[PDB]
């Protein structure tokens, strides 16, 4: 769900940690709940 700017696999940097691959998603800025993102 959009609301500032991108929320969760959507708006923020998907490509780099992992390019679809890997990734962008990160629930939560305090780091992934051992998930999603990762390495």
């Amino acid at each position: 769900s959009d609301s500032k700017i991108g929320n969760g696999c959507f708006g923020f940097p998907l490509d780099r940690i992992g390019s679809v691959s890997g990734l962008g998603c990160n629930r939560i800025m305090q780091n992934p709940p051992k998930k999603f993102s990762g390495e």
